[PDB]
């Protein structure tokens, strides 16, 4: 069953359809988030897809054609396709964008100065104690949209409404949190169908616009997942996660899409360096396997390319699919959805679908973990600097399984490319998980 989508940042068209293809639909992941595909800002900084010039779908990663061309192909390797869409504001100051049309004043080819909010600044402090503030001012100088305008919301839902009719399944609200949810509501009464949306919310507490106020109107991103992973996995005991999720304050698993990390907090736009990013090698391998095998939210895998210290920097001057070879794992693209920790995690949830609890939580009271997902599958990881060896009890049926963070199983099950892992008589399975490792094993890939 899908159960796990991923954010292809700054792929082009090109590159995401040879991906469906070859990739994303044979190892089961449901969705891919795109970069903005509207006319946008010129320039080579990744930022610039945040700053639009108009809805016509020509960006730096293609044409008309060539986006039309992906959600095709995708789908029919059976990847949905997500657009991350701007509700909030159009481009900052004036230019040119990248379908030729010119801008400035607050004057677009499909909008005028009139149907934007009086210019204001938001401080940091307004987030704390100035709800107004935070929605109708200006967001980093963005020009902000009247979005309790008719005319606005009948322009912005043509646009969603177009590219549902080409067959885009699902929608990023770009900063939700600076759109009131009450139009967030009137401008879904003008959305056809029901659509998957989730709304970019960051609210760690103490805000004067908080998250579960955008309920009602789809998915959430649940950013404390984010962080208090990060810290409990940098500074903490895993021990602590056998309640991760409401037990810890935060929203309603079904309401939630959560990620180790995402384009923004992996180079410190609004994130802190507890923050785990493909920086850290194993250790992102480890908060993704949990994240993977862990029953709460919709998880989003990251997908980045290594940026050389510049936070502004776009992406590598080389495309994934080139000329035969790909450019991943290395200093271009980092693919870390086809890196074997989290593939694996993202066949252990799919394969874990049909049992959403933990059972059998083992703990060494510090950095060793182990819990199942029933009779479906069961998991470890050992974070401590000696063997773990534990014995553990699960609820899986006897016999002998590929450790699917490893490797794989044959197409006729008769052997796996990674190491074997045995469920004894009794259920028990004796660990042998050596330092900054981890186990998986799901119904799905036991050896005849
Ligand atoms: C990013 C984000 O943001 C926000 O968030 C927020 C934050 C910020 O930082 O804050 C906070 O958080 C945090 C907390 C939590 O709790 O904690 C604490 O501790 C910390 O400290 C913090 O940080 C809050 O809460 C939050 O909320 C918002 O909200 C969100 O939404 C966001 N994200 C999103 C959105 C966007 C937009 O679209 C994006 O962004 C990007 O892009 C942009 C555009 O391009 C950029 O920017 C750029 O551009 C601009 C224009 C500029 N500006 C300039 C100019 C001017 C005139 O013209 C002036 O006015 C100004 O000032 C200047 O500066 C800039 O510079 C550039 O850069 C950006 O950057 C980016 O990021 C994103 O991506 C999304 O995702
Ligand atoms: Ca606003
Ligand atoms: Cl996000």
């Amino acid at each position: 069953t899908p159960t796990t989508f991923v954010h292809l940042f700054e792929w082009n068209w090109q590159d995401v359809a040879q991906e469906c293809e070859q990739y994303l639909g044979p190892k089961g992941y449901a969705a891919v988030q795109v970069s903005p595909p509207n006319e946008h800002i010129t320039g080579s900084q990744w930022w610039t897809r945040y700053q639009p010039v108009s809805y016509e779908l020509q960006s730096r990663g293609g044409n008309r054609a060539q986006f039309i061309d992906m959600v095709n192909r995708c789908s029919a390797a059976g990847v949905d396709i997500y657009v991350d869409t701007l509700i909030n504001h159009m481009a900052a100051g004036s230019g040119t964008g990248t379908a030729g049309n010119s801008f400035g004043n607050k004057s677009f080819p499909i909008y005028s100065p009139q149907d934007f909010h009086e210019s204001c600044t938001i401080n940091n402090s307004d987030y704390g104690n100035d709800r107004y503030r935070v929605q109708n001012c200006e967001l980093v100088g963005l020009a902000d949209l009247d979005t309790a305008s008719n005319y606005v919301q009948n322009t912005i839902a043509a646009y969603i409404n177009d590219l549902q009719a080409i067959g885009v399944k699902g929608f990023r609200f770009d900063a939700s949190k600076h759109v009131a949810a009450s139009d967030i509501q009137s401008l879904m009464a003008k959305v056809n169908g029901s659509p998957v949306v989730f709304q970019e919310v960051i609210d760690q507490g103490g805000e004067a616009v908080g998250a579960s106020e955008y309920l009602s109107t789809g998915l959430v991103t649940e950013f404390k997942y984010s962080t208090e992973l990060g810290n409990t996995f940098r500074n903490g005991s895993l021990a602590w996660l056998s309640n991760f999720g409401e037990g810890w304050g935060f929203m309603p698993s079904s309401s939630a899409v959560v990620f180790v990390d995402n384009h923004d907090n992996q180079r410190g736009h609004g994130g802190a360096g507890n923050v785990i990013t493909f920086e850290d090698g194993r250790l992102y391998d480890l908060a993704n396997v949990f994240m993977l095998a862990y029953p709460y939210g919709y998880p989003k895998v990251m997908s980045s390319y290594d940026f050389h210290g510049d936070t502004d920097a776009g992406g590598p001057n080389v495309p994934v699919h080139n000329n035969g070879n790909l450019e991943c794992f290395a200093s271009n693209w980092k693919c870390e959805h086809r890196w074997s920790y989290i593939a694996g995690g993202v066949d252990f949830r799919n394969n874990t679908a049909d049992n959403w609890a933990v059972t059998n939580w083992w703990d060494n009271t510090n950095n060793q973990i182990s819990f199942g997902r029933g009779s479906s599958g069961h998991m470890a990881i050992n974070k401590e600097d000696s063997t773990l060896t534990a014995t553990v009890q699960t609820d899986m049926a006897s016999g002998q399984y590929c450790n699917v963070l490893k490797g794989e199983l044959s197409a006729d099950a008769k052997s796996c490319s990674g190491e074997v892992i045995t469920v004894n008589s009794d259920g028990t399975i004796n660990l042998n998980i050596g330092a900054w490792d981890a186990m998986a094993i799901h119904k799905n890939a036991k050896l005849n």
